[PDB]
């Protein structure tokens, strides 16, 4: 490159750095994805269990 | 899936839940089954030993 309107230069490259991107959580694929169609969403429980069986 | 009267939602999934059962003294296999006809059973018991003898 020319320096001022006369001389001259060198160039020595480009330098370039870029922040942290952490994907440690994503990596690890806990979360599962599922795809609908509306804005409101519902999730059902069920919860079932025993019984303690006496003799007769 | 309706939501109120002039909308609708999506339906997402189920979920279900229920105590444990135990079943580690059935995996040890400590117990023999015996499989009768009546209702009453009979136990056989026969012990032995031995004494001491003095001198005469």
């Amino acid at each position: 490159m020319q320096n001022g309107d006369f001389q001259i230069l060198d160039y020595t490259g480009l330098i370039s750095t870029m922040p942290r991107v952490d994907t440690l959580l994503q990596s690890m694929n806990l979360f599962t994805e599922h795809f609908g169609r509306t804005t409101v969403a519902r999730i059902e429980r069920l919860d079932d269990g025993a019984g303690d069986i006496k003799a007769v």
